């Protein structure tokens, strides 16, 4: 994983949002969190194959705070129908 994706996720607060993995521009995976701190950080321990995946083919990491967990879901579904990134069923 790039340093400066690790570093992004470290500093990442303890707050809802929607997070998007990209490369060369492009959204290659979309989530959302209750705290983008816990989800964020599961990514540096890869629990499957396609996490792994997405934090090593990542060369940009976004993130999106927003005002609470509603807002997280339908962000979060508007952005993956926007985007349809490769990583997302
Ligand atoms: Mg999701
Ligand atoms: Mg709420």
């Amino acid at each position: 994983m790039k340093e400066k994706i690790r570093k992004k996720i470290l500093l990442a607060p303890e707050e809802p949002g929607v997070y998007i993995f990209k490369n060369k521009g492009v959204p290659i995976y979309i989530g959302k969190a209750k705290r983008l701190s816990n989800r964020l950080r599961s990514y540096l321990n890869p629990q499957t194959e396609k996490v792994f995946r997405i934090g090593e083919e990542a060369d940009e990491l976004e993130t999106i705070v927003v005002m609470n967990e509603r807002e997280a879901f339908i962000l979060e579904a508007n952005l993956i129908k926007k985007y349809r990134p490769k990583y997302n069923v």
